[PDB]
C-alpha cells in the first residue's frame, strides 16, 4: 500500500510559504522522483521576486519518500509506509551563530502527484550575517542523516546538521531537528536506526530569468546490520 506507489517515475509539486524576519516569500517547485534509484529532479522558483535567503538554506526543506531503500532494509522505509495518506514533517533548523527556521510540511499524494505543502518561519537573523546578507556559496556538501524511530509519536525522529560553505573559507552550521508523523489512521513502518546518505548538486537553468534553483539529489539508505 506504499512501496507500490513509488515503483516508477513520480510527479511532484511543492509549495512553500515563507517569512524570514518579517520577510514574506513564496516558492513553487515541480519535478520528478524515482525511489528505485534514490533520485530527485526538481526546479524551484521564487514566485514573489528575489528570494531573501540563500537557496542552499532551503535545500533540506525542499521528500524522503523518494529515498532508495536497499532490499534488505526495506522494512525500515517509514516514508513510503505512510502513503498514500502521508505525513507531517516538522523541523527546526538553527543557524549556528545566527537565526533559526521553523518548518511544517505536509507530504502526500494528490491523485498521482506527490505534493509537499510547507510553511516556514524565520526569526532572529542578523541582517549582515551569512544568511540575510547572502554569503553562502551556491553548492552543497554531501552527508548522512540518522534516522530513528519515535514510538510515542509513532513516527520518527531525525537529528543532523548541514555545513554550508562560505567564501570566507569557513562554513555555516545548520543544525536540524525533525519529527515526522503519520497523517493517517493506518499502519506504518517504524525503522531501526539507520541513515540516509545524501548527495546534492545545485544548478541553474540558463534560460530562466527568475530567481530559482535547479536541484538534483540522490538519496540512499544504509546503517542496517
Amino acid at each position: 500500500k506504499g512501496e507500490e506507489l513509488f515503483t516508477g517515475v513520480v510527479p511532484i509539486l511543492v509549495e512553500l510559504d515563507g517569512d524570514v524576519n518579517g520577510h514574506k516569500f513564496s516558492v513553487s517547485g515541480e519535478g520528478e522522483g524515482d525511489a528505485t534509484y534514490g533520485k530527485l529532479t526538481l526546479k524551484f522558483i521564487c514566485t514573489t521576486g528575489k528570494l531573501p535567503v540563500p537557496w542552499p538554506t532551503l535545500v533540506t526543506t525542499f521528500l524522503q519518500c523518494f529515498a532508495r531503500y536497499p532490499d534488505h532494509m526495506k522494512r525500515h522505509d517509514f516514508f513510503k509506509s505512510a502513503m498514500p495518506e502521508g505525513y507531517v514533517q516538522e523541523r527546526t533548523i538553527f543557524f549556528k551563530d545566527d537565526g533559526n527556521y521553523k518548518t511544517r510540511a505536509e507530504v502526500k499524494f494528490e491523485g498521482d502527484t506527490l505534493v509537499n505543502r510547507i510553511e516556514l518561519k524565520g526569526i532572529d537573523f542578523k541582517e549582515d550575517g551569512n544568511i540575510l546578507g547572502h554569503k553562502l556559496e551556491y553548492n552543497y556538501n554531501s552527508q548522512n542523516v540518522y534516522i530513528m524511530a519515535d514510538k510515542q509519536k509513532n513516527g520518527i525522529k531525525v537529528n543532523f546538521k548541514i555545513r554550508h560553505n562560505i567564501e570566507d573559507g569557513s562554513v555555516q552550521l545548520a543544525d536540524h531537528y525533525q519529527q515526522n508523523t503519520p497523517i493517517g489512521d493506518g499502519p506504518v513502518l517504524l525503522p531501526d536506526n539507520h541513515y540516509l546518505s545524501y548527495q546534492s548538486a545545485l544548478s541553474k537553468d540558463p534560460n530562466e530569468k527568475r530567481d530559482h534553483m535547479v536541484l538534483l539529489e540522490f538519496v540512499t539508505a544504509a546503517g542496517i546490520t
